């Protein structure tokens, strides 16, 4: 029959790596072939694409983050434990959209606010509240996702009364260079970022708990599951298979060592026994 499915990703290192892992698992364990589609746009493009579907210029599968789905359902930022976010998005996406959340990959790739270790020492910074008290001295460099999202800087700034001198919208790798060069003093480091542990940076504590959990999980259209039921068990072979530290190392293989993400994804799966060498 030569059935195919479309796995989507937006264009950032982690997104492409885990989208490739999903594609590799499908091709290794089923007779399906995978179209890998890269979407330009923000944190909602894949959601609209999966509502369209791989037959109608959209996608069938992608890896979403629980807290993003949660804040989208609620219409305002909230905090909850990982189970609260996951169970809520799973039930709501099943009822409202016939989209099935599969099991979490294992890591929480949350937004953070991060500063240079030297700045944190010179002002004894530990928490977001500490940082807010001096924010009028500082420049924030942040991803477009962070500066535009309701779960991003808008709500955070309201809750903590952040008063940064200004914000600079920056590509993902650019913001690490910018904080290194002191063009900015704070960035929205993401917890799994490959460059993070390699730049002498301090992740500050979200002491008022503004951010939701951001656990990555594959999600799939129900009608694709209906046509190809094996996909459920196949994709759940990834359940809890990627820790925060493992994801960081894969991201660094791409962003720091220059390996291509397809190779990084496939080699990780082979080394962990999740696919076999052909
Ligand atoms: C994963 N983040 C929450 C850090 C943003 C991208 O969706």
């Amino acid at each position: 029959a030569n059935d195919t499915v479309v796995v989507g990703s937006i264009i950032f290192t982690e997104g492409i790596i885990v989208a490739n892992m999903v594609a590799e698992m499908i091709e290794a364990h089923t007779d399906l072939k995978v179209v890998r589609k890269l979407n330009l746009g923000g944190v909602n493009v894949n959601f609209e694409a999966i509502k369209r579907g791989g037959a109608n210029n959209g996608i069938d599968i992608y890896v979403e983050y629980t807290g993003h789905g949660l804040v989208d359902i609620l219409g305002f930022p909230a905090t909850t434990d990982p189970e609260g976010a996951y169970e809520t998005v799973k039930k709501e996406y099943k009822r409202k959209w016939n989209i099935v959340w599969l099991k979490p990959l294992g890591f929480n790739n949350t937004y953070t606010l991060t500063v240079k270790d030297e700045l944190a020492k010179q002002y004894n910074l530990k928490t977001f509240s500490d940082l807010a008290k001096i924010s009028d001295k500082l420049i924030l460099g942040a991803t477009m996702f962070f500066l535009e999202g309701p779960d991003g800087y808008p709500g955070l700034q309201k809750l903590y009364n952040f008063k940064f001198k200004h914000t600079k919208s920056m590509d993902m790798g650019i913001r690490y260079t910018a904080i290194d060069n002191n063009e900015v003093q704070v960035i929205d480091a993401w917890a799994t970022d490959g460059l993070l542990v390699s730049h002498k940076l301090k992740i500050l504590e979200d002491d008022k708990a503004f951010f939701p959990p951001y656990y990555a999980a594959p999600i799939i259209r129900q009608d694709v599951l209906d046509k190809h039921p094996e996909l459920k068990d196949v994709l759940n072979k990834l359940a809890n298979q990627i820790s925060l530290e493992e994801m960081q190392k894969l991201n660094y293989k791409v962003d720091g060592e220059g390996q291509d993400p397809a190779k990084v994804a496939k080699e990780f799966l082979k080394e962990k026994g999740l696919i076999l060498q052909v």
